[PDB]
């Protein structure tokens, strides 16, 4: 099924700073497909509102430069739901964090997927963490997902992890 799970007790004020998409998944080839993919984001840092919202700092290759952006996630009556807004209100979820180390979450949409789910794994030094890849995996045995990219140090530590 879909996102079946999320972190009790989300101290947002705890995944301030800097973040390294070190994986990322999705339900479709296409979402993490080329480079240009939509969902191909690497984040760069979260910054939490004192409101208690969710600024993303991401970098996205669009036309074709790694271009940085920077989106808003606003707060839910749900601690650890935020949501992000489109002509398709989609959502981010955070599986799970241990808030020194890795942040799993995954951002979805609202209409079905296949159609639609996208997850990472970030950590919070440009290292390979097996263990927070494990809990990924784990956590995401449960979910339709279809493709899976895995970074390296060296790549970690450039822009669009090149
Ligand atoms: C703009 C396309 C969606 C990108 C959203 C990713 C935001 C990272 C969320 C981190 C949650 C702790
Ligand atoms: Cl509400």
């Amino acid at each position: 099924l879909i996102v079946t799970q999320t972190m009790k007790g989300l101290d947002i004020q705890k995944v301030a700073g800097t973040w390294y998409s070190l994986a990322m998944a999705a339900s479709d080839i296409s979402l993490l497909d080329a480079q240009s993919a939509p969902l191909r984001v690497y984040v760069e840092e979260l910054k939490p509102t004192p409101e208690g919202d969710l600024e993303i700092l991401l970098q996205k290759w669009e036309n074709g430069e790694c271009a940085q952006k920077k989106i808003i996630a606003e707060k839910t009556k749900i601690p650890a739901v935020f949501k992000i807004d489109a002509l398709n209100e989609n959502k981010v979820l955070v599986l799970d964090t241990d808030y020194k180390k890795y942040l799993l979450f995954c951002m979805e949409n609202s209409a079905e997927p296949e159609q639609s789910l996208a997850c990472q794994c970030l950590v919070r030094t440009p290292e390979v963490d097996d263990e927070a890849l494990e809990k990924f995996d784990k956590a995401l045995k449960a979910l339709p997902m279809h493709i899976r990219l895995s970074f390296n140090p060296t790549q970690l530590e450039e822009q669009c992890h090149i």
